């Protein structure tokens, strides 16, 4: 059975933000299929090439790529999934996203995560997830804290609408890998987002995933944008989704 692996860009980005990591996949023979799903502002979906095909990779680009509205960027996500099925029949998918493409996938799963007419999740890769806020926005550096279970010492607006998201992950045996960076510069962050922010995903999933792992890459090559431009991160993701 065929499983499309969708790559979503963070704020400001496009399909070119996803390239370095899928190019690491192709060099690993993973698949010969890559295609681009483009989504306008209205939310009509255009595929550049068609589909047939093992471990196919699909790159998702939103034309309106500066929309901070999680519910419409999670509505878009459901439009691509439901276009990949209506057209190519794909029944399951892996998801990997950068920063805010992941906050849009927590709102996808929240509003469309129990529907069955929709391609089902299998694995999940989360790069610099921005779950309990952003640095220098609605949080500050070393301010917010997480316990054992990734529960925030303080929870921000959006994080709270996502509390009942375990209810969706339960019993779907969804594996989840949580990748974030610690520059090591005394700020416990990826330059842009807090480790507690993305680490607070473990409390959103509440022990209801088939599998939950976190990887804290460290150093200069573990900076926000450096995360999807590292090869030691991209193989981490290859071996998880595909090996």
């Amino acid at each position: 059975k065929t499983t499309a692996t969708l790559f979503l860009h963070g704020y400001g980005g496009s399909e070119r933000s996803e390239t370095f990591m899928v190019k690491q996949a192709l060099n690993k023979n993973v698949t010969n299929e890559v295609i681009t799903a483009r989504v306008s502002s209205e939310g009509k979906v255009y595929f550049d090439k068609k589909l047939s095909a093992a471990n196919p990779i699909v790159k998702v680009e939103f034309k309106d790529n500066k929309n901070g509205n999680f519910k419409e960027n999670a509505y878009w996500i459901k439009e691509v999934l439901s276009q990949l099925k209506s057209q190519f029949g794909i029944q399951q998918f892996n998801f990997v996203g950068h920063s805010m493409g992941n906050m849009s996938f927590a709102f996808y799963m929240k509003n469309y995560g129990d529907d069955r007419h929709l391609p089902q999740l299998k694995k999940e890769v989360n790069i610099a997830g921005v779950y309990n806020g952003i640095l220098n926005m609605n949080e500050n550096v070393n301010e917010i804290i997480v316990d054992k279970q990734g529960k925030p010492s303080r929870m921000n607006a959006a994080y709270r609408q996502l509390l009942s998201l375990y209810k969706i992950y339960c019993g779907k045996e969804i594996e989840v890998l949580n990748i974030y960076g610690d520059l090591e510069d005394g700020s416990h962050s990826d330059g842009r987002v807090s480790n507690s922010s993305s680490q607070s995903l473990q409390y959103l999933l509440r022990g209801s995933t088939k599998s939950y792992q976190e990887m804290k890459f460290k150093g200069a090559k573990a900076q926000h944008s450096q995360l999807h431009e590292n090869k030691d991160v991209a193989n981490e993701i290859i071996q998880f989704l595909w090996e």
